């Protein structure tokens, strides 16, 4: 032969069925990681705006459900930069439940937004990462992100100065891209 | 050169900057890539801009001629809207068409820096078309640093533009401290 | 549009001893050498220029400088005591000086302008200035400013191996609001 | 009565105190002096030092006791080398001998010492309003140069500064310095 | 060539007009006097009514006619008992009757008054810039005690008060009150 | 630790003190040389003491012991009585005879150099007999420059006695005037 076994599959996620899990999930990102620049965690309240902002417009919520359709994890995008010209480009994130770590589901979801992206006609995705991150920097060159560069100090936590590592994914979409 | 053009600095105001102001962007937003907008701004548009610097205390400098001709501008913004990004800007200038070629773009940085150190800000960033010469050379002499491009970000003038930051770490703040 | 080959862009400073006395030094004794401007003879020295910077210190006389983008003075307005008696207290006597490859670009009257603004928040009242009478682009910068012709003392100098006369105008402020005796 | 007028060369050790005295009766009563406040016996002695350095004259008019009636004098007009032949005079009557040509008097001799010092104008400086100072001056031969409107401040008002001027043929020769 | 005075015991009834105007003289022009304002006849009832009460002379020194040529007289220096044997002192000569050697023999006067009036100290407090005033107090014998800088200010200035002592042989019997 | 006099400053008035006062200035009369007094003050005398302290607005600042006796005061007043001596004062301060050489003076010269400072005085006299070593080492230390002595100015026990004079010349006031 060759304990126990988790399912995961995706869903889309909905403020309805998933937004406690999801802030649960923020919150011990905020709290113990670098990921969120976060200080305080997140309300209930902010949540709602949250879901609606991606709502509005039509970035996908992906996430990884259980058996019994506990959230794992999910993977997300937004605008990089707010300006009209930047259409093609997203900013991604991921978060993966605390207890389901080191199986590989920031992988999977990746490649699930990845494949989510082409469709959309996204052209470029775009990763802030800590650039001391060394498992995620590690985990998105796999994926085929490269190093743009990094902004030295442009963050402040845990009582110190943090550099933002950009990674950079471009896409053979969109085929006929257009000035809006 | 057979003329005199003053230049002094003065802190822009709406009741008194709006339309200068909304001229100069304009024209960059339709004869280049220094602002990322396809179209115009409204004179409407222009209220939220002004109200949202009043209320977040980013300064608008400018520098005006012996008359008070609004020559160009320099100010900054949130560069990422997260709190912990809370010592970095990202920050523009914007000369007027007439005046450009005279080095004003680099007057109005230093004294944009020298606000910068005095509002205890650590990073300035600014985000160039990394095609723009002109800018970039203008950042390396102020002491900028390329940080990095973000290949093919933008998409005007039926292009990929590729977005080129730029940054000034400060030796401020002394004592940053968390929210 | 303009360019660096059609305009010489310039801002105002307020000159010191540690930046300007060298340049300073040198744009006096070009006018001393070279015109009426000035009525001395021989150039002075650094430590007279020492004493002339220490003078406007003490007294708060302003010295407003125009430097071009490069950091070069293009020249210089001040003002000091007309003349040295109590009652005047209200009266300055201004000069100003462009370096010699600035002329005609019009920095005098943005200089004058200047110092102009100054002297009302300085609560002047009058202020003179002396100017040799044959000295006519001096004088039309003068009038063009509210100067009026006070009179001409003729023959009052000597340079250059002739009489001068010496041009008296004056610009009358609505400052001070309120002028007391001492 | 009578009243004896003789000329003299005053000095500070005989004529410090009669000077003063008149000076300060023109300070408190009339706008003949800039001043606001009287002068010290002190500030005196450095008015005389500048007057010796410069062996600028200083002429009285004294009678039979000794008495100073009067005085006149000259110092710079305007401290710059090119005014080297100009002086700023004045001319000081005390108050009980005012009006009897006194003045005139000790001008016309200031005047000779001018001509004799190579001296080549003569500016004087007076209120705008004094009719009799004018007057004196333009029998005396000098010009209204001009007048600096509002350039003094005293009793409480503005003072305009009138320079009169008399040109003399000397010096001959004049020479840059 | 001399003037010559005599010495008379001053009093309100014969000289109060007199002395005003010596006083209001160096009231406006000088800082002999640490007034601002001049004095009236009102203001003098008092001067003269606290020197007679005290018996503190005042001694004139007047013309051959009768005319008061100044005077000199002394008060209290501190008010305290302990300082009985010890007296301020002023001199004031009418403006067109100094630089005659009338503050020095109205002193010495002065000094063979204080000497049969059983004083020991007296006083001289002036500015510490008349020089005038300091001369004739070294003349005098009296000895430079000290200067309290800045005591005073008026004309717009700072004053330096100095102050002059004589030290005298009597009284011979001092006894405290 | 401490098992020492404790004490804090009050501004004395003549219902609460005048008694205490009148006393510890009969005891400097009567044993000193600090009082230019032969005999004991009445209290008919004191009374128009304060009179003239509040006429004239002089401080009399006190020191009092947690039981409320007063430990001594400091005060000043005209030092020389003619308009242009308006910016000068004459100081002095009586210590109640039992808590001397407990720096008592130094602590109340302190204070009212303070208030000096806020009335917009210029200078400060001390007039101290010129044997009194203490005081003048207690003025030196304060800043005060010996300005002088005038011997045998005064004459108490039978002897002459010396008046010297110690003055502080402060900042204030910033702006001083001719009545
Ligand atoms: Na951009
Ligand atoms: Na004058």
């Amino acid at each position: 032969m060759f304990s126990t076994t988790t399912l995961f599959r995706f869903v889309e996620c909905t403020e309805d069925q998933h937004a406690l899990e999801i802030l649960e999930i923020l919150n011990d990102a905020i709290i113990n990681s670098t990921a969120l620049y976060d200080y305080k965690p997140r309300s209930k309240e902010s949540m709602a705006a949250w879901f609606a902002t991606k709502r509005q417009n039509n970035f996908p919520i992906i996430g990884a459900v259980n058996e019994v359709g506990q959230l794992l994890g999910f993977a997300s995008w937004g605008s990089f930069r707010a300006f009209p010209a930047y259409k093609y480009t997203v900013e991604h994130s991921v978060y993966i439940h605390k207890d389901y770590r080191g199986l590989g589901l920031s992988k999977h979801l990746m490649n699930e937004l990845i494949k989510r992206a082409v469709e959309s006609e996204v052209h470029v995705m775009v990763g802030c990462i800590d650039a001391t991150n060394v498992a995620s920097i590690q985990l998105h060159q796999k994926l085929g992100f490269i190093h743009s560069g990094t902004i030295q100090q442009a963050g402040f936590k845990f009582g110190r100065w943090l550099d933002a590592a950009f990674y950079q994914l471009t896409l053979d979409t969109p085929l006929h891209p257009q000035d809006d």
